[PDB]
């Protein structure tokens, strides 16, 4: 399908389709020129703060990512069975609601120490 | 067996409010001047398959946008214009009286004025006609135009075009258009059946006051649309699933006559008048019209109560800006009289001739300190349109008597476009989110 | 034995120019920054840190000056222009109910002028103050700027009346604040902390004397980019304030004609009762004793067996011998002679007269010129001298007395005031440094 | 944690720990008026860019911490390891050196060439 | 050798140059938005080069090999030909506008090798 | 056994439209250094591209439609904060000026009087000047109105203003890059072997004339003759001279300077009177250089036309001055400069200078524009500039019988042709870093 067809889709059948989503992120009177300038320097700004984000968590090379923090249950109660192809993602989205920062900062962190470690162990004489 | 993964591309939206540009495709017509982007939407449908979506026409930023742009592009095309502030004399004035019939007496004047001239030193003596609607008494009288105490006034540029053309509005990067596919949607609905553009349909801005014009109609039946039908102060957007042809002209055949004021400024003479004196007149076919009032009735008692006798008074007293229909008609600017549609009470083939008026001072957009003088067309002018819809208010004051009365509404401009474009909303991407997934990252 | 390793987002940064933005109803400040300021100051203070500061040399100065140059053009921008009124003025003097501390300070001037219609002229009455008229040669009289420049008429409905203004970085860069106290303004400073934005200042724009800005805490602080040259201003901050009441004390009337379609000038019509010359009250011994603090300070400067003597302004036009501020939106000039008389060998207040006027040349630029609309009723506020702009008289011969004269200048010089204590750096990310690792192969 | 450039004291060496804040605010969150403020986005954005564009041209892209095969070169600084790390802090390291920029990045973006060109040859031959 | 140096040599030769390019390609109101709306379309350029590296999986490679076959159809000529003789612009000029085929199936071997690795792990 | 290698940083490239900024060097009010803020790099690049080849077109190319757009801008801009001359437009009373003139430029001049609006609005001032005839239009006793008041507001130049060409260079902002062809010669309407790459061009002064190109470049090896179709006698021919030819022009009056307050700080200028001599204006050029600068042209023409043909010269078809003359500014002075004594003969299978007389007139529609109109202040003084003629624009009658005679006459268009010529060897691509090509590597899975 094309960009957002996957909006009906579950979890599981959603991850096909995140490179539609993706390609289509980047590009397609003095006030209106203005305008329309302005815009475009914001889309760019809002995707480059992703791209930082997955840089820092250390998820930049892939879109599908696993990673070194584990799942709370202040967060969610769910069953793996309850969240793949038994939810459709807009609504596991809805659902996880005011969790982002906590999330993201565990997300730095947990990254923090991998590098760290590597660091002073993998690099080591 | 708890742990965190992490998606981007994943098909997410929220609410957004970003600015959106038009388009246009299909000779100096501002619209198409400026909405200069080739459009060619040949791939714009995806459906959305199990979306359920709350949309709400009453607070869609998109007709506030609209409201602005094209205020906006209106001023900008009248800059490089020829200013009027010389014509800002004592008038003198006397009565048309040639030809005239009685619908018509003492509508229009003879005036003659001192205008300056290409030199600074010279003036040049002047005759033009006016509807009385343009021109004030001083107090063989004496007259000023009416916008000399508060404004300068200036004049429209001849070639310039303003013909309402379909323009689309399209999404910037990062934005989708989401729109309601119901047909019996009102407005404020959770519709069930939702698809996706890039950009959205070619809707044309005519600007109308007492009913609305060549907009869509509706699929299956009238939708009467309120934000809330309990509030009397509001006003009740009709739409017809059936158009009512109205047929609308000026019969006078005027000359029209130029001046040069300054080194390339000239000013457009109403000249004189060819053939009998007449009013402006509209034409609504009268069955239709009482076809198309019961139905909008049915669907009003629905809301209103089925035992319910309403009542379709004439408009309340106001400045002819707020009273009469007024629109544009092949560049003239019309205003008229509605009272002869709204004479009868619904309880459980000729025309309707509605007079019009003619006026050459416009202070569009109801904003006080402009003006903008509309030339005189040459010819007679003759237009047809359709009657999509109308604007209603409840009269209130009800002493529940179970008959209600609605008089004909009126206000600014940004319902019209509301109307139009009530089942579109914009929402921004949101590629990125997580999952409860059993895999950990794997490292060394 | 060691290897080449670089590191991404490093604490370092580099000194740099930058534009800041503005953050924080009819008010030229409000309307411009309309952006809210975090409520939250987020001030992160660095421990082993010194960082080197230059006042004199500080580009948000210059920032300022571009910025407030640019809102006064901007709001005049839709206004009435007053060149309809560029006529020959018939004027003689007022002579009822004068004191003779303004004798002739105010002339009755009569005028046709163009009225909605351009066929119709009216006769006009109005009362001038002699600053703002010339003589042409029951005499013909002109406005003095009829023949150098356009005169706008300021809008009735714009407040200029200075609020705080918050400078804050872009991202990428960083502002340091100094907060050393004491410090002279140049060199190394180890009191120094991390901020997004600065604090409010409020653009309060006056010569000679500086008004409700910042103190110097503790002490009087005088600082100057250089000591000995004379051609430095010297800017004196007091450690606490000054209080002056200062009037226009005429009832007066507001009257307004149409020059043409919505435009409307206003003018000083009549004035209700007895005529009474605008003036300032400062307390004597509370500025005695401000005086001899700022000698104090000055001594460490120029040595203290010397004598100092405390001398009047020097010549120069209005807005460059006398005080000038803008009070109830009227710009007066106020005399300051009677401020600095006494010498220094190692209620009681002063009441200073002061003149209105009501075209403004503003920022010492000639070609736009705004007249001030009259004001209605009796004018009076009261003001906090926060600080000085003081010269050496100089030419000396070292004689061991010297001479301190009132200064004044640039507006920029103001600005420098609380700007004191803000620097503006780039952020520099990437950093290369030795150690033991080789890239893994 | 202190957060941006509270770092500013901290070694070297203890001042790793917080390339992360460092890193999480280099990005943001009247026409002439409008101009500047789009200038000074672009701006911001440019130099966003070229740095990473650089990691990516010597090979660290990803990291915030990064060995590289290049030898350090005692000309441009000849010091005790660990007064590097542990006795000074990076502003302090910059000003120390504040050189040979240059020679560094043109080593840098040779020792990434070297070891492209090399596994594309491995790779082909398996 | 320099910006674009080497612009007559041989595809294979020209691996030598690749870094310069790559190094070069980053930095009245009328005037100043022509200006920016300059720099917003040479960041804007950039950035696609840089996501459709991404969405093939070549992102952290100035040069990349990928999982596509290469199709006979596209190009019959010869390796020894190709990288020996022919220079980029020749070869630009016999890719024969089948760039966007190719893109396609990059971006679905790097589908498939995604989402494997994560049944995987 | 092959897959796709995937490569970036490619040194490939497309044909593409793009702005160039403008650059100037460190060398006031000159208008073009006052816009061009953008200094020159110092040391300027140029790398030669071994085994290259490209293909230029001079008649389809946007960076001189860019300088076009650019320099009617900066004009524009650059008259903005001037004084109006609106008032001015009163009725002329005039007389002509011929007791103190010889019959050469005798009735050039009127001696013209008016009552014009001063500082004050209840004032007017009397205020007599001298005319040339050619901004005077005559309204019926003597009266007259000033000859474009019926067309459009005429504003008056900033005296402070120079004007002065200043050669500018265009430079590719990154993401492209300038080509320019170096073949010794070449019409550049097709395929370049000696080609290189630089990050900005040669610069250019932007000097505005017509039917004749002054301070240009010169050919080196012989005269080159390049139109965009050689058959086509619609079309302008652009001669490129390998030899340039000095031309020396004046405005031999001493005339007297006068002003005179208008306004609230507006200033206006006039002249006043004249002192001493009173001479028509003209340009001096070498007839024995005319002669063998012509021939040179003929020969070069003859490599088109054939051996036996007969190439006559004549001047350009009448129409407005504008088009008609040499225009160009001397001294800041407008000129238009009669054609005629340099293309009357026919040539056949102390140096005699020709002189040419000159008129001067105050009232310019400049850019060929209408509805705009500058006035130029008088300049103070006696005029003297003395220029390079490089290269000659001129058309072909056609219509042509065979009878190998054709005629040749000087001829104007629009002015991009002027700048055509200097930018005839330069094209602007767009540089792209990604490609692909077949492989024997795979990855590892
Ligand atoms: C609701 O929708 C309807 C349908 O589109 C609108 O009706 C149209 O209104 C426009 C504007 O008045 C009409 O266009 C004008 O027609 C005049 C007459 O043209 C005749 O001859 C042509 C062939 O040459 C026929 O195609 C045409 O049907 C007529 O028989 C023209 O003289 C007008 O020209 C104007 O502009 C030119 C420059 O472009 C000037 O030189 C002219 O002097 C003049 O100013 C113009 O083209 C159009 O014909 C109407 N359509 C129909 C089917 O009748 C309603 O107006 C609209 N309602 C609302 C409220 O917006
Ligand atoms: C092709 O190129 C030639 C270059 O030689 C151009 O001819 C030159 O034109 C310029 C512009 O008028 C001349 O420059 C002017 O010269 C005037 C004469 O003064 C002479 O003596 C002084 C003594 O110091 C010299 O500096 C000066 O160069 C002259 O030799 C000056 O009075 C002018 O200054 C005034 O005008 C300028 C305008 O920009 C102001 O900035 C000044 O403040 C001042 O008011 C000016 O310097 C130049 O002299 C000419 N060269 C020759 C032959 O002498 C041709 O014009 C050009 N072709 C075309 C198409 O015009
Ligand atoms: C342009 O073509 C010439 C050949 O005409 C190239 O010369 C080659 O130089 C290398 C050494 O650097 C030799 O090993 C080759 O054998 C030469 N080629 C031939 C056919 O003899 C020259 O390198 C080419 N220039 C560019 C930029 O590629
Ligand atoms: C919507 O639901 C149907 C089942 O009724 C399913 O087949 C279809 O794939 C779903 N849509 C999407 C986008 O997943
Ligand atoms: C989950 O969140 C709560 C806060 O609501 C915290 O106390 C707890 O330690 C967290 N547990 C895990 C596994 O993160
Ligand atoms: C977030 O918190 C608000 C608090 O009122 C709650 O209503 C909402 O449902 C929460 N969202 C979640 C947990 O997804
Ligand atoms: C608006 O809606 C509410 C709820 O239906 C109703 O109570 C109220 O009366 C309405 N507005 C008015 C002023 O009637
Ligand atoms: C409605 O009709 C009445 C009947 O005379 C009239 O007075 C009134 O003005 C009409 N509408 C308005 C504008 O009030
Ligand atoms: C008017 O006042 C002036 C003060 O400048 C004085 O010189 C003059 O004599 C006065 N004239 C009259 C009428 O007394
Ligand atoms: C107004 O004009 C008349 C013209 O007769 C003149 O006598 C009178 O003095 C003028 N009045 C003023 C105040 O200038
Ligand atoms: C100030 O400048 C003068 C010269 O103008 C010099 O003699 C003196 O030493 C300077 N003093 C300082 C404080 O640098
Ligand atoms: C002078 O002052 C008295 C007292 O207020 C007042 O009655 C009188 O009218 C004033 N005279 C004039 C000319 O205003
Ligand atoms: C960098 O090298 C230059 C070369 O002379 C030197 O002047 C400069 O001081 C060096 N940087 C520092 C501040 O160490
Ligand atoms: C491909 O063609 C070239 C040139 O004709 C030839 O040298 C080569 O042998 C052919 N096949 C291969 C790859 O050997
Ligand atoms: C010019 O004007 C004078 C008036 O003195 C007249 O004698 C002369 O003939 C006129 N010349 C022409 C050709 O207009
Ligand atoms: C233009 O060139 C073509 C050859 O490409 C030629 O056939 C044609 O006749 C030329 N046009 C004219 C008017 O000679
Ligand atoms: C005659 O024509 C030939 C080409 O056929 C040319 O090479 C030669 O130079 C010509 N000779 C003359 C005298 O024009």
């Amino acid at each position: 399908l094309g960009f957002l067809g996957a909006a009906g889709s579950t979890m599981g059948a959603a991850s096909m389709t995140l490179t539609v989503q993706a390609r289509n992120l980047l590009s397609g009177d003095t006030h209106w020129g203005i305008k329309q300038l302005q815009a475009r320097v914001l889309a760019v700004e809002h995707y480059l703060r992703d791209q930082q984000l997955l840089g820092i968590w250390g998820c930049s090379g892939k879109l599908i990512c696993c990673t070194n923090v584990p799942w709370n249950s202040s967060w969610s109660n769910r069953n793996l069975s309850e969240i793949w192809d038994n939810m459709t993602w807009l609504q596991w989205d809805k659902e996880i609601s005011n969790y982002t920062q906590i999330i993201y900062g565990l997300l730095e962190e947990s990254q923090n120490q991998q590098e760290k470690n590597e660091q002073d162990l993998l690099e080591l004489d």
